[PDB]
């Protein structure tokens, strides 16, 4: 079996991408983040506290005739940037692009933090990160892709996502049409229980390629490129009136400005992420100061390479028996 579904930025900062997911009998279409960085498929539900619900689709178990308690499971998640759920569990029917999980455990919140509350667009998240992580207790549950895998096809997903644009999730199969040149595979380590890999290395705009191992994991429920604060000062460094301003939260630049591009080494392949990709705009409505797309990890124990540097190449999650990550240009 295959799925392939697209994926819509949720505003045009591209602050995070929304997927629809068919849940239950009848089907009930939610859109969800789909995060590479965990491993909880969790929705807003007929469950949710009235008052944390504002234009959320929700997942109502009573009206899905395949729906089923997972009993006395209770599931409870904090995320890196200090978001919240939690609540109790079912299982139900989940679709993905057309590719179908029975029995996948579907996770309703009864309580989500204000930054979940504030984002009208998404319905829940659908964790892809190993299954070590997911968080319901007493028995831990699989996520989608782990439930899918002995189904698909060839045992992956890709992670095609769009600049300012819809892209692709897809499930069993790689789109040899959606990249240019060949993939370049490198080694996974599961043991955080995230998809961590080595970086060989940057270069910022036109400049030298530095050699230099950057552990970090692929996350695309992260929007940003966080890296170790040699790096980020090195890119910054190159931009006129750019600084890292502790009341805004990072480095912030003119918004008069044009960006060079940062380039990342996927063994002896580079991705190169175009300057444009690392403006996020104006820091508050009207402000001519930017927020910037590249970020220190200093503060964080890992570096993330988020959507910024995701959003420029094609993405194989490689789950085989030992996983992989590819990474083609497009
Ligand atoms: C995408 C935004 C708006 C940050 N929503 C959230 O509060 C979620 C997104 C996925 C990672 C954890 N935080
Ligand atoms: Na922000």
């Amino acid at each position: 079996s295959t799925g392939s579904a697209t994926t819509t930025p949720i505003d045009s900062l591209d602050d995070a991408y929304i997927t629809p997911v068919q849940i239950g009998t009848p089907a009930q279409t939610l859109n969800l983040d789909f995060d590479t960085g965990s491993s909880d498929l969790w929705v807003f539900s007929s469950e949710t506290t009235a008052s944390e619900v504002d234009g959320q689709t929700i997942y109502t178990p009573s009206k899905s005739t395949t729906a089923k308690l997972l009993s006395g499971a209770t599931w409870s998640i904090s995320y890196g940037d200090g978001s919240s759920s939690s609540g109790d569990v079912y299982t139900d029917t989940v679709s993905v692009g057309g590719l179908t999980v029975t029995g996948q455990a579907v996770e309703s919140a009864k309580k989500v933090s204000s930054s979940f509350t504030e984002d009208s667009t998404i319905d829940g998240l659908l964790g892809l990160a190993f299954s070590t992580l997911n968080t319901v207790s007493p028995t831990q549950q699989k996520t989608f892709f782990d439930n899918a895998k002995a189904s698909l096809d060839s045992p992956v997903f890709t992670a095609d996502l769009g600049y300012h644009a819809p892209g692709t999730y897809n499930f069993g199969f790689i789109d040899t049409t959606a990249y240019t040149g060949s993939i370049t595979y490198t080694a996974v380590s599961t043991k955080q229980g995230f998809w961590e890999w080595t970086s060989t290395g940057y270069a910022v705009g036109s400049g030298t390629f530095k050699s230099t191992s950057i552990d970090g994991i692929a996350d695309t429920g992260t929007t940003l490129l966080y890296l170790p604060a040699t790096v980020v000062s090195a890119y910054w460094a190159q931009v006129s009136g750019a600084k890292s301003s502790s009341s805004v939260g990072g480095y912030v630049f003119p918004c008069s400005a044009t960006l060079p591009s940062f380039t990342f080494g996927v063994g002896s392949a580079r991705i190169v992420i175009p300057g444009d990709y690392i403006d996020f705009g104006p820091i508050s409505t009207g402000s001519s100061s930017c927020f910037g797309g590249i970020q220190s990890s200093a503060g964080i124990g890992i570096n993330i390479f988020g959507d910024v540097a995701l959003k420029a190449a094609f993405v194989v999650f490689n789950g085989a028996t030992t996983p992989t990550l590819g990474f083609a240009s497009k």
